[PDB]
């Protein structure tokens, strides 16, 4: 896998960044991860973190997986970093995130979020609290 840059346009919400790539607009969605609906518990906290995430990040990179790139709502699929940082990890790892959609042929990073995971629910941390 590579890591692309990208530009930010706007976050949107906790699994959701919309980016400048490669000269165009991309709705990215994170792979691998679900975030609460802003109704839900969590919710805005995971909204929160993300926009922080990304609007303080003087560089973020896009990296897709090695299957599909854009799901069937024509949302890109991706890992986003920020900083170096990956931001579907960092979500999950701090109890805001749940590893989620997980699909044959794009799951690379899958062991990486279980990890991640497995903290945030052994310190019951948002989510699992
Ligand atoms: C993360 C991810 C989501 N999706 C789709 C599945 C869900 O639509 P369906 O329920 O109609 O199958 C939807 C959830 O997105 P959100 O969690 O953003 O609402 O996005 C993919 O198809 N592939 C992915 O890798
Ligand atoms: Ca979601």
């Amino acid at each position: 896998l590579h890591k692309e840059p990208a530009t930010l346009i706007k976050a949107i919400d906790g699994d959701t960044v919309k980016l400048m790539y490669k000269g165009q607009p991309m709705t990215a969605r994170l792979l691998l991860v679900d975030t609460p609906e802003f109704n839900e518990k969590y919710g805005p906290e995971a909204s929160a973190f993300t926009k922080k995430m990304v609007e303080n990040a003087k560089k973020i990179e896009v990296e897709f997986d090695k299957g599909q790139r854009t799901d069937k709502y024509g949302r890109g699929l991706a890992y986003i970093y920020a900083d170096g940082k990956m931001v579907n990890e960092a979500l999950v790892r701090q109890g805001l995130a749940k590893v989620a959609y997980v699909y044959k042929g794009n799951n690379t990073h899958e062991q990486l979020l279980r990890k991640a995971e497995a903290q945030a629910k052994k310190e019951k941390l948002n989510i699992w609290s």
